[PDB]
Protein backbone atom coordinates (compact mmCIF):
# COMPACT_ATOMS: atom_id res chain seq x y z
CA UNK A 1 0.00 0.00 0.00
CA UNK A 2 2.84 2.16 0.24
CA UNK A 3 5.45 3.38 -2.58
CA UNK A 4 8.07 3.59 0.37
CA UNK A 5 10.87 0.67 -0.77
CA UNK A 6 12.64 -1.02 1.44
CA UNK A 7 15.55 -3.42 0.69
CA UNK A 8 16.48 -6.30 2.84
CA UNK A 9 19.38 -8.50 1.68
CA UNK A 10 19.50 -12.25 2.53
CA UNK A 11 23.46 -13.31 2.54
CA UNK A 12 24.81 -16.74 3.19
CA UNK A 13 26.61 -19.73 1.46
CA UNK A 14 24.83 -22.00 -1.23
CA UNK A 15 22.93 -24.95 0.48
CA UNK A 16 22.24 -23.38 4.02
CA UNK A 17 18.22 -22.58 3.41
CA UNK A 18 18.40 -18.88 1.78
CA UNK A 19 15.47 -20.27 -0.70
CA UNK A 20 13.43 -22.35 1.59
CA UNK A 21 14.02 -19.50 4.53
CA UNK A 22 12.58 -16.50 1.96
CA UNK A 23 9.85 -18.47 0.75
CA UNK A 24 8.65 -18.92 4.31
CA UNK A 25 8.99 -15.32 5.21
CA UNK A 26 6.89 -14.32 2.11
CA UNK A 27 4.36 -17.19 1.11
CA UNK A 28 4.01 -18.10 4.44
CA UNK A 29 4.09 -22.08 3.19
CA UNK A 30 7.38 -24.03 2.88
CA UNK A 31 9.74 -24.48 -0.27
CA UNK A 32 8.49 -27.33 -2.59
CA UNK A 33 11.65 -27.75 -5.01
CA UNK A 34 20.49 -18.78 -10.45
CA UNK A 35 21.62 -15.53 -10.18
CA UNK A 36 19.58 -12.75 -7.70
CA UNK A 37 16.46 -13.17 -7.02
CA UNK A 38 13.53 -10.62 -4.98
CA UNK A 39 10.48 -12.07 -3.38
CA UNK A 40 8.47 -9.79 -1.36
CA UNK A 41 7.06 -9.67 1.95
CA UNK A 42 3.73 -7.61 3.09
CA UNK A 43 4.54 -5.97 6.45
CA UNK A 44 2.57 -3.70 8.66
CA UNK A 45 3.96 -1.51 10.21
CA UNK A 46 3.12 -0.72 13.71
CA UNK A 47 0.13 -3.20 13.08
CA UNK A 48 -2.91 -2.62 15.35
CA UNK A 49 -1.77 0.78 16.69
CA UNK A 50 -2.47 4.76 15.03
CA UNK A 51 0.24 4.47 13.19
CA UNK A 52 -0.18 1.23 11.03
CA UNK A 53 1.09 1.66 7.58
CA UNK A 54 1.64 -1.22 5.08
CA UNK A 55 5.43 -1.84 3.64
CA UNK A 56 6.80 -3.98 0.94
CA UNK A 57 9.78 -5.22 1.85
CA UNK A 58 12.00 -6.56 -0.53
CA UNK A 59 14.52 -9.48 0.43
CA UNK A 60 16.97 -10.15 -1.90
CA UNK A 61 18.74 -13.25 -2.37
CA UNK A 62 22.01 -12.93 -3.65
CA UNK A 63 24.00 -16.11 -4.59
CA UNK A 64 27.53 -16.96 -4.81
CA UNK A 65 30.60 -17.79 -2.67
CA UNK A 66 33.26 -16.04 -0.51
CA UNK A 67 36.24 -17.62 -2.17
CA UNK A 68 35.50 -16.29 -5.38
CA UNK A 69 37.85 -13.50 -7.01
CA UNK A 70 37.64 -9.96 -6.03
CA UNK A 71 36.56 -9.22 -10.12
CA UNK A 72 33.36 -11.05 -9.36
CA UNK A 73 32.95 -9.89 -6.12
CA UNK A 74 33.54 -6.59 -7.20
CA UNK A 75 30.52 -7.09 -9.84
CA UNK A 76 28.45 -8.81 -6.97
CA UNK A 77 28.54 -5.31 -4.65
CA UNK A 78 26.16 -3.58 -6.85
CA UNK A 79 23.59 -5.47 -5.00
CA UNK A 80 24.74 -3.70 -2.12
CA UNK A 81 23.80 -0.71 -2.48
CA UNK A 82 21.27 1.13 -0.84
CA UNK A 83 20.48 -1.59 1.67
CA UNK A 84 18.13 -0.93 4.34
CA UNK A 85 18.36 -4.77 6.42
CA UNK A 86 20.52 -7.52 6.22
CA UNK A 87 19.66 -11.03 6.86
CA UNK A 88 22.55 -13.81 7.44
CA UNK A 89 21.90 -17.22 7.25
CA UNK A 90 23.83 -20.09 8.44
CA UNK A 91 23.65 -24.39 8.76
CA UNK A 92 23.46 -25.19 12.62
CA UNK A 93 24.83 -28.02 10.88
CA UNK A 94 27.84 -26.75 8.62
CA UNK A 95 29.58 -24.94 11.09
CA UNK A 96 31.77 -23.80 8.38
CA UNK A 97 29.02 -21.63 6.82
CA UNK A 98 28.46 -19.77 10.23
CA UNK A 99 32.13 -18.70 9.96
CA UNK A 100 31.60 -17.44 6.14
CA UNK A 101 29.23 -14.74 7.49
CA UNK A 102 31.48 -12.88 9.23
CA UNK A 103 33.08 -12.39 5.54
CA UNK A 104 29.81 -12.14 4.13
CA UNK A 105 29.35 -9.00 6.42
CA UNK A 106 32.78 -7.94 5.67
CA UNK A 107 31.67 -8.01 2.04
CA UNK A 108 28.69 -5.64 2.85
CA UNK A 109 31.06 -2.83 4.87
CA UNK A 110 33.61 -3.35 1.84
CA UNK A 111 31.19 -2.00 -0.95
CA UNK A 112 27.99 -0.42 0.52
CA UNK A 113 34.52 -2.59 13.21
CA UNK A 114 30.62 -3.55 13.67
CA UNK A 115 30.11 -1.02 16.28
CA UNK A 116 30.18 2.02 13.35
CA UNK A 117 27.38 -0.14 11.32
CA UNK A 118 24.16 1.11 11.38
CA UNK A 119 22.31 -1.27 9.16
CA UNK A 120 19.91 -3.94 11.37
CA UNK A 121 21.26 -7.32 11.02
CA UNK A 122 19.54 -10.33 11.77
CA UNK A 123 21.11 -13.80 12.10
CA UNK A 124 19.17 -16.18 11.29
CA UNK A 125 20.11 -20.11 11.65
CA UNK A 126 18.48 -23.50 9.49
CA UNK A 127 18.04 -27.18 10.17
CA UNK A 128 17.42 -26.92 13.95
CA UNK A 129 15.28 -30.05 13.37
CA UNK A 130 18.83 -31.66 12.73
CA UNK A 131 19.99 -31.07 16.03
CA UNK A 132 20.85 -33.76 18.52
CA UNK A 133 19.23 -33.92 22.10
CA UNK A 134 22.75 -33.24 24.13
CA UNK A 135 24.47 -30.86 21.00
CA UNK A 136 21.61 -28.58 21.33
CA UNK A 137 23.31 -26.87 24.30
CA UNK A 138 27.05 -26.96 22.83
CA UNK A 139 25.92 -25.12 19.64
CA UNK A 140 23.33 -22.65 20.60
CA UNK A 141 26.65 -20.97 22.55
CA UNK A 142 28.59 -20.84 19.50
CA UNK A 143 25.60 -19.01 17.94
CA UNK A 144 24.89 -16.62 20.67
CA UNK A 145 28.27 -14.86 20.37
CA UNK A 146 27.75 -14.91 16.40
CA UNK A 147 24.61 -12.57 17.34
CA UNK A 148 26.48 -10.52 19.35
CA UNK A 149 29.37 -10.05 17.43
CA UNK A 150 26.68 -8.23 14.80
CA UNK A 151 24.62 -6.79 17.35
CA UNK A 152 21.52 -8.78 16.02
CA UNK A 153 18.73 -10.43 17.02
CA UNK A 154 18.85 -14.24 16.53
CA UNK A 155 16.43 -16.72 15.72
CA UNK A 156 17.05 -21.01 15.08
CA UNK A 157 14.45 -22.64 13.23
CA UNK A 158 13.62 -25.40 10.93
CA UNK A 159 12.32 -24.03 7.53
CA UNK A 160 10.32 -27.02 6.91
CA UNK A 161 8.29 -26.23 9.63
CA UNK A 162 5.14 -23.89 9.02
CA UNK A 163 5.01 -23.90 12.81
CA UNK A 164 8.10 -21.18 13.18
CA UNK A 165 6.34 -19.00 10.91
CA UNK A 166 2.67 -19.08 13.02
CA UNK A 167 1.51 -15.79 13.90
CA UNK A 168 2.11 -14.83 17.72
CA UNK A 169 5.56 -16.77 17.18
CA UNK A 170 8.74 -15.75 18.90
CA UNK A 171 10.20 -16.24 16.24
CA UNK A 172 7.03 -13.98 14.77
CA UNK A 173 7.69 -10.81 17.33
CA UNK A 174 11.86 -10.84 17.03
CA UNK A 175 11.29 -10.77 12.86
CA UNK A 176 8.54 -8.18 13.38
CA UNK A 177 10.67 -6.25 15.44
CA UNK A 178 13.38 -7.03 13.10
CA UNK A 179 11.41 -5.39 10.10
CA UNK A 180 10.05 -2.42 12.27
CA UNK A 181 13.62 -1.08 13.00
CA UNK A 182 14.39 -1.59 9.24
CA UNK A 183 11.53 0.80 8.46
CA UNK A 184 12.36 3.18 11.78
CA UNK A 185 16.69 3.65 10.50
CA UNK A 186 15.24 5.84 7.42
CA UNK A 187 13.18 3.19 5.20
CA UNK B 1 28.28 5.76 -7.41
CA UNK B 2 24.77 7.42 -6.52
CA UNK B 3 22.12 5.83 -3.71
CA UNK B 4 19.50 6.73 -6.44
CA UNK B 5 17.83 3.17 -7.59
CA UNK B 6 15.55 3.17 -10.67
CA UNK B 7 13.13 0.14 -10.68
CA UNK B 8 12.55 -1.05 -14.61
CA UNK B 9 9.96 -4.17 -14.96
CA UNK B 10 10.56 -6.59 -18.14
CA UNK B 11 7.64 -8.78 -19.10
CA UNK B 12 6.68 -10.91 -21.28
CA UNK B 13 5.30 -14.28 -21.93
CA UNK B 14 8.32 -17.52 -20.98
CA UNK B 15 10.16 -18.01 -23.58
CA UNK B 16 10.62 -14.57 -25.30
CA UNK B 17 13.65 -13.90 -24.31
CA UNK B 18 13.48 -11.70 -21.09
CA UNK B 19 16.59 -13.54 -19.15
CA UNK B 20 18.48 -13.51 -22.37
CA UNK B 21 17.57 -9.84 -22.92
CA UNK B 22 18.48 -8.94 -19.50
CA UNK B 23 21.89 -10.34 -19.87
CA UNK B 24 22.51 -8.89 -22.44
CA UNK B 25 21.81 -5.79 -20.84
CA UNK B 26 23.89 -5.60 -18.12
CA UNK B 27 26.92 -8.22 -18.43
CA UNK B 28 27.37 -7.06 -22.60
CA UNK B 29 27.59 -10.80 -23.22
CA UNK B 30 25.21 -13.69 -24.35
CA UNK B 31 23.73 -16.17 -21.96
CA UNK B 32 24.53 -19.63 -23.03
CA UNK B 33 13.07 -18.89 -14.52
CA UNK B 34 10.88 -19.11 -10.63
CA UNK B 35 9.68 -16.04 -9.35
CA UNK B 36 11.00 -12.79 -10.14
CA UNK B 37 14.84 -12.20 -10.68
CA UNK B 38 17.26 -8.82 -10.51
CA UNK B 39 20.00 -7.85 -12.12
CA UNK B 40 21.62 -5.04 -12.29
CA UNK B 41 22.43 -2.52 -14.94
CA UNK B 42 25.20 -0.02 -14.59
CA UNK B 43 23.65 3.13 -16.59
CA UNK B 44 25.96 6.35 -16.61
CA UNK B 45 23.06 9.06 -16.72
CA UNK B 46 24.72 11.78 -18.99
CA UNK B 47 27.37 10.03 -20.07
CA UNK B 48 30.46 12.41 -21.25
CA UNK B 49 28.86 15.29 -19.77
CA UNK B 50 29.59 17.81 -16.62
CA UNK B 51 26.42 15.92 -15.10
CA UNK B 52 27.45 12.53 -15.68
CA UNK B 53 25.72 10.71 -12.30
CA UNK B 54 26.37 6.70 -12.17
CA UNK B 55 22.78 5.00 -11.72
CA UNK B 56 22.45 1.23 -10.74
CA UNK B 57 18.84 0.37 -12.84
CA UNK B 58 17.59 -2.79 -11.25
CA UNK B 59 15.81 -4.85 -14.49
CA UNK B 60 13.14 -7.08 -12.59
CA UNK B 61 12.57 -9.91 -14.82
CA UNK B 62 8.66 -11.23 -13.24
CA UNK B 63 7.63 -14.47 -14.30
CA UNK B 64 4.07 -16.28 -14.67
CA UNK B 65 1.08 -15.99 -17.49
CA UNK B 66 -1.50 -13.51 -18.51
CA UNK B 67 -4.01 -16.30 -18.51
CA UNK B 68 -3.39 -17.12 -14.89
CA UNK B 69 -6.34 -17.05 -12.33
CA UNK B 70 -6.77 -13.71 -10.93
CA UNK B 71 -5.45 -14.79 -7.73
CA UNK B 72 -1.87 -15.38 -8.71
CA UNK B 73 -2.49 -11.74 -10.55
CA UNK B 74 -3.02 -10.43 -6.98
CA UNK B 75 0.42 -11.99 -5.55
CA UNK B 76 2.01 -10.70 -8.69
CA UNK B 77 1.08 -7.12 -8.23
CA UNK B 78 3.62 -6.63 -5.30
CA UNK B 79 6.50 -6.56 -7.68
CA UNK B 80 4.60 -3.81 -10.14
CA UNK B 81 4.65 -1.50 -7.01
CA UNK B 82 6.96 1.67 -7.52
CA UNK B 83 8.27 0.84 -11.26
CA UNK B 84 10.19 3.62 -13.16
CA UNK B 85 10.01 1.82 -16.40
CA UNK B 86 8.77 -1.11 -18.30
CA UNK B 87 10.48 -3.08 -20.86
CA UNK B 88 7.42 -5.11 -23.08
CA UNK B 89 9.38 -7.98 -24.30
CA UNK B 90 7.78 -9.45 -27.42
CA UNK B 91 8.98 -12.96 -29.78
CA UNK B 92 8.52 -11.78 -33.70
CA UNK B 93 7.89 -15.83 -34.41
CA UNK B 94 5.46 -16.41 -32.07
CA UNK B 95 2.40 -13.60 -32.76
CA UNK B 96 0.68 -14.59 -29.78
CA UNK B 97 3.10 -13.16 -27.73
CA UNK B 98 3.13 -9.77 -29.30
CA UNK B 99 -0.93 -9.79 -28.68
CA UNK B 100 -0.74 -10.68 -24.47
CA UNK B 101 1.64 -7.46 -24.25
CA UNK B 102 -1.69 -5.68 -24.61
CA UNK B 103 -2.14 -7.72 -21.10
CA UNK B 104 1.11 -7.21 -19.20
CA UNK B 105 1.04 -3.48 -20.00
CA UNK B 106 -2.04 -3.02 -18.28
CA UNK B 107 -1.73 -5.18 -15.35
CA UNK B 108 0.83 -3.14 -14.27
CA UNK B 109 -1.14 0.25 -15.31
CA UNK B 110 -4.57 -0.82 -13.58
CA UNK B 111 -2.33 -1.69 -10.11
CA UNK B 112 -8.21 -2.52 -25.81
CA UNK B 113 -7.97 1.08 -23.90
CA UNK B 114 -5.74 3.28 -26.41
CA UNK B 115 -6.39 6.34 -23.80
CA UNK B 116 -4.82 4.54 -21.12
CA UNK B 117 -1.39 4.32 -22.89
CA UNK B 118 -1.84 7.59 -24.21
CA UNK B 119 -2.09 9.31 -20.37
CA UNK B 120 0.53 6.67 -19.40
CA UNK B 121 4.11 8.59 -17.96
CA UNK B 122 6.25 5.31 -16.98
CA UNK B 123 8.53 5.01 -20.03
CA UNK B 124 7.97 2.05 -22.07
CA UNK B 125 9.79 -0.06 -24.82
CA UNK B 126 8.81 -2.96 -26.62
CA UNK B 127 11.39 -4.96 -27.88
CA UNK B 128 10.64 -7.53 -30.23
CA UNK B 129 13.72 -10.78 -30.22
CA UNK B 130 14.26 -14.03 -32.54
CA UNK B 131 14.87 -11.06 -35.31
CA UNK B 132 17.35 -13.11 -37.23
CA UNK B 133 15.33 -16.47 -37.23
CA UNK B 134 12.83 -14.20 -39.74
CA UNK B 135 13.60 -15.17 -43.46
CA UNK B 136 14.32 -12.21 -46.33
CA UNK B 137 10.81 -12.73 -47.11
CA UNK B 138 8.23 -12.20 -44.68
CA UNK B 139 10.60 -9.93 -42.51
CA UNK B 140 9.54 -6.38 -44.03
CA UNK B 141 5.81 -7.97 -42.91
CA UNK B 142 6.35 -8.22 -39.42
CA UNK B 143 7.89 -5.22 -39.06
CA UNK B 144 5.31 -3.26 -40.00
CA UNK B 145 2.84 -4.95 -37.63
CA UNK B 146 5.34 -4.41 -34.81
CA UNK B 147 5.43 -0.22 -35.61
CA UNK B 148 1.28 -0.40 -35.25
CA UNK B 149 2.51 -2.34 -31.62
CA UNK B 150 5.02 0.33 -30.57
CA UNK B 151 2.54 3.06 -31.68
CA UNK B 152 -0.74 1.75 -29.59
CA UNK B 153 1.71 1.97 -26.51
CA UNK B 154 3.16 5.30 -27.59
CA UNK B 155 6.20 3.35 -26.35
CA UNK B 156 9.89 3.49 -28.36
CA UNK B 157 10.29 0.02 -30.72
CA UNK B 158 13.53 -1.99 -30.56
CA UNK B 159 13.86 -5.06 -32.72
CA UNK B 160 17.20 -7.46 -32.11
CA UNK B 161 18.91 -10.56 -31.40
CA UNK B 162 19.77 -11.59 -28.16
CA UNK B 163 22.71 -13.75 -29.32
CA UNK B 164 24.35 -11.85 -31.81
CA UNK B 165 26.81 -9.73 -29.60
CA UNK B 166 26.57 -6.81 -32.38
CA UNK B 167 23.12 -5.99 -31.59
CA UNK B 168 23.81 -4.26 -28.57
CA UNK B 169 27.33 -3.07 -29.21
CA UNK B 170 28.00 0.54 -28.71
CA UNK B 171 27.67 2.74 -30.73
CA UNK B 172 24.95 0.65 -32.53
CA UNK B 173 21.47 2.14 -33.61
CA UNK B 174 20.04 -0.15 -30.73
CA UNK B 175 22.48 1.02 -28.06
CA UNK B 176 21.46 4.99 -28.47
CA UNK B 177 17.62 4.13 -28.51
CA UNK B 178 18.18 2.36 -25.20
CA UNK B 179 20.50 4.90 -23.64
CA UNK B 180 17.75 6.79 -24.93
CA UNK B 181 15.19 5.14 -22.67
CA UNK B 182 17.33 4.73 -19.44
CA UNK B 183 17.77 8.40 -19.83
CA UNK B 184 13.97 9.21 -20.45
CA UNK B 185 13.98 6.66 -17.11
CA UNK B 186 15.80 8.69 -15.04
CA UNK B 187 14.60 12.50 -16.03
CA UNK B 188 10.65 11.09 -15.83
CA UNK B 189 10.92 10.49 -11.75
CA UNK B 190 13.99 12.61 -10.97
CA UNK B 191 14.36 15.72 -13.16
Amino acid sequence: ASLDRVKVLVLGDSGVGKSSLVHLLCHNQVLGNVGCSVDIRVHDYKEGTPEEKTYYIELWDVGGSVGSASSVKSTRAVFYNSVNGIILVHDLTNKKSSQNLYRWSLEVLNRDQFADNQIPLLVIGTKLDQIHETKRHEVLIRTAFLAEDFNAEEINLDCTNPRSSAAGSSNAVKLSRFFDKVIEKRY
